[PDB]
């Protein structure tokens, strides 16, 4: 698809089978999920915006599906506001932005 | 031009003739640039990010040139660890998010 950006580019998800809605963040190093519980072993990380940083719980090898499209790598998972998939997924859905 | 998302989408913007790097950021609903005087008058705005909400000086109808693209709106002047244009400014230049 070719996103506008006149609203939120808001997507659906699925992650450890459940179906969220999370944001296309160019501006996002990696993707950070609301509190949730995932299987593996995590590791804690500090991530830092607007407002200062937040402490996640880092996991790795993780698969999600943005929308539709299967890609895998870290996830962190912590008390952000809203769902963000970051670049490290983006570049696995092959997204781009242009103008 | 066409961006990848293999590195942050870093570019170089222009605003009363001084050069900044930005980050073109599509999670961002607004531009918020670091700590610089505009002409005019401002307002209060709060906004919020990943660890909670900064108050900035939002000046509106302000002059960007954003990688070569001209761009004519609102900019939030506060403490931010890194410029982004947000999408109020990703419109006006044509950006779209493409996969
Ligand atoms: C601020 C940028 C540089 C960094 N973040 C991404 C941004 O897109 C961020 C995403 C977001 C949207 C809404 C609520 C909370 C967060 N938007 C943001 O702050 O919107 C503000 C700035 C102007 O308009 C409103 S981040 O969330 O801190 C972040 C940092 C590290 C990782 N790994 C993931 C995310």
């Amino acid at each position: 698809p070719q996103i506008t950006l006149w609203k939120r580019p808001l997507v659906t998800i699925k992650i450890g089978g459940q179906l969220k809605e999370a944001l296309l963040d160019t501006g996002a190093d990696d993707t950070v999920i609301e509190e949730m519980s995932l299987p593996g072993r995590w590791k804690p990380k500090m991530i830092g915006g607007i407002g200062g940083f937040i402490k996640v719980r880092q996991y790795d090898q993780i698969i999600i599906e943005i929308a539709g499209h299967k890609a895998i790598g870290t996830v962190l998972v912590g008390p952000t506001p809203v769902n963000v998939i970051g670049r490290n997924l983006l570049t696995q859905i092959g997204a781009t932005l242009n103008f």
